[PDB]
């Protein structure tokens, strides 16, 4: 009967094997490819930091629970070793729970430079035609004109901004500036109707 239990201990054992060869590492350097810098590289130190936390605690710990359950079989104490196994596995669950988390967390940068990236291009395309609008519609705006073109030149240095901040890899506040611009070259949009 040990001989057939002793399969279940082989299982963990592969999975075990497999699981140490999860990429982690290859998911970060894609973090690398960017810039890395800034709010980007806290980000990658930090997973790195829980690479090492959770290695310690998720599957360290494995080799003993699987020799426990080995001893435990051989002496007949057949739920005891069924039971070092669940918690095996259990913990190697969490162990890949820990990577598809940060597929996941990367793969949320990847979106937010890429994303990033479509409004800038956007505002850019936005602020050559309002600034346009006005200096060959001029007259058609009436006395609000002045204004006008004071603050449609306020959006030049605020894309200059955006420049900067993704070149320090502070993709977070890249995206909250360049939101927050493109929100407002909306709304003054909106107004140029008159």
């Amino acid at each position: 009967m040990r001989s057939n239990k002793r399969q279940i201990i082989e299982k963990a054992i592969e999975r075990k094997n497999e699981i140490e060869t999860l990429p982690f590492d290859q998911n970060l350097a894609q973090l690398s490819k960017l810039n890395l810098k800034g709010e980007t590289k806290t980000k990658y130190d930090a997973m790195k930091k829980d690479n090492v936390e959770s290695t310690n605690k998720y599957l360290a710990p494995v080799e003993e629970k699987i020799h426990n359950a080995e001893a435990l079989l051989d002496k007949f104490s057949f739920n005891a070793s069924q039971s070092e196994i669940d918690d095996a596995n259990e913990l190697m669950d969490s162990y890949e729970q820990s990577y598809q988390q940060q597929l996941e967390d990367v793969n949320e940068i990847i979106a937010l430079y890429k994303d990033n990236d479509e409004l800038y291009d956007k505002c850019k395309v936005d602020y050559r035609e309002m600034k346009r609008d006005v200096l060959a519609n001029r007259h058609q705006f009436g006395e609000a004109a002045s204004l006008l073109e004071t603050e449609i030149e306020k959006f030049e240095p605020r894309l200059e901004q955006y420049e900067v901040l993704k070149a320090d890899g502070n993709y977070v506040q890249a995206h909250n500036h360049i939101a927050a611009l493109n929100e407002q070259m909306k709304q003054l949009r909106s107004y140029m109707h008159g």
